[PDB]
């Protein structure tokens, strides 16, 4: 088809004309695309001055024809099949609790250069928000855990240390001849299970409250990292804590019958942390979901993008996408499948103007080999 055009490397020119809440701006980027490896390298600069919106909010609008489709999925590459005539890609980007982007781009060959010409208009953005307020995170490693997580983990830790204290106190008061069955209960060490498995003398047979200190400290720390292993580790830890919490709840109700406010609160915190940890792993996977549009003879796509805010929360971005060819498309439109995209934003220590260096790796999946 048009795959012959994407062997080797292809130059890339991107021009965006944007208007967000009356703020008019233009962006220009140049780079190279290697569809053989699914690799994309581009440098963008704002030719009109300071950019009125954080750079990560434009990564998606600022050329999916360079995606690496495995050999067995070649016939599902509508993008490359649409060349060199090109296609028209429109997108509606709804920012949760904020405004909207509407984009119409023409992607086509102009000689040797792949050209993406974009018109973008955002409406109903609140100028105090994370977008027009520049409250997002450019590429970043250490960050804040958010007031929700900080509160949950600080609370859990305080209740842990408190549990230890109460144990200590009853210990003394006994020697002189609420929530009291729980605070002198052999369940409160090793979950009443370690002593039966590893033996009483083991060092793993610690007070539930100690595993609590380590658990909430770990959750708060991993809350500060942005890597993948931090999200997954957070998920597994939250899982262990959830199992132990459901068990100890089977011990509170159904065994001890002590409706302790401390312990119950613990349960609520562990459920919450489980939910958040669950969300994180979902959000990090930046995959794009692609279906075929017979009425328009093109394709549609739905997906959500997570943008890390500087205060610890996450701005969600819902993405509706359409692509209609300009000349003649694939003899068959692609079956359902998705595009995994890994982005890396960086800066140029020599660039005096508002800019963004973008590296990107896109691969195709969703269709196993027959």
């Amino acid at each position: 088809k048009g795959e012959e055009l994407f062997t080797g490397v292809v130059p890339i020119l991107v021009e965006l004309d944007g208007d967000v809440n009356g703020h008019k701006f233009s962006v220009r980027g140049e780079g190279e695309g290697d569809a053989t490896n699914g690799k994309l390298t581009l440098k963008f600069i704002c030719t009109t001055g300071k950019l009125p919106v954080p750079w990560p909010t434009l990564v998606t609008t600022l050329v999916q024809c360079f995606s690496r489709y495995p050999d067995h999925m070649k016939r599902h590459d509508f993008f490359k099949s649409a060349m060199p005539e090109g296609y028209v890609q429109e997108r509606t980007i709804s920012f949760k609790d904020d405004g909207t982007y509407k984009t119409r781009a023409e992607v086509k060959f102009e000689g040797d250069t792949l050209v993406n010409r974009i018109e973008l208009k955002g409406i109903d953005f609140k100028e105090d928000g994370n977008i027009l307020g520049h409250k997002l995170e450019y590429n970043s490693t250490w960050g804040s855990p958010g007031w929700v997580r900080l509160a949950l983990c600080l609370t859990g830790l305080v209740l842990s240390l408190y549990a230890l204290h109460v144990k200590a106190a009853r210990a003394r008061d006994r020697d002189y001849r609420s929530c009291s069955r729980v605070f002198s209960s052999r369940w409160g060490r090793g979950f009443g299970l370690v002593e039966h498995v590893l033996g009483q003398d083991s060092i793993l047979n610690q007070s539930n409250s100690i595993f609590g200190c380590i658990f909430y400290t770990l959750q708060l720390l991993l809350g500060c990292l942005r890597t993948r292993w931090a999200s997954v580790l957070m998920l597994l830890s939250s899982l262990v804590s959830l199992a132990g919490s459901v068990y100890l709840a089977w011990i509170l109700f159904f065994v001890l019958y002590d409706f302790c406010i401390v312990c119950i609160t613990t349960y609520a915190i562990n459920v919450s942390l489980m939910w958040l940890s669950f969300r994180k792993v979902q959000e990090n996977s930046h995959n794009v979901y692609i279906t075929a549009d017979k009425q328009k003879n093109g394709i549609k796509a739905n997906f959500k993008i997570r943008h890390n805010v500087e205060d610890g929360s996450v701005q969600l971005a819902d993405h509706y996408q359409q692509n209609t060819p300009i000349g003649d498309g694939p003899v068959l439109l692609p079956d359902n499948h998705y595009l995994s995209t890994q982005s890396v934003l960086s800066k140029d220590p020599n660039e005096k103007r508002d800019h963004m260096v973008l590296l990107e790796f896109v691969t195709a999946a969703g269709i196993t080999h027959h």
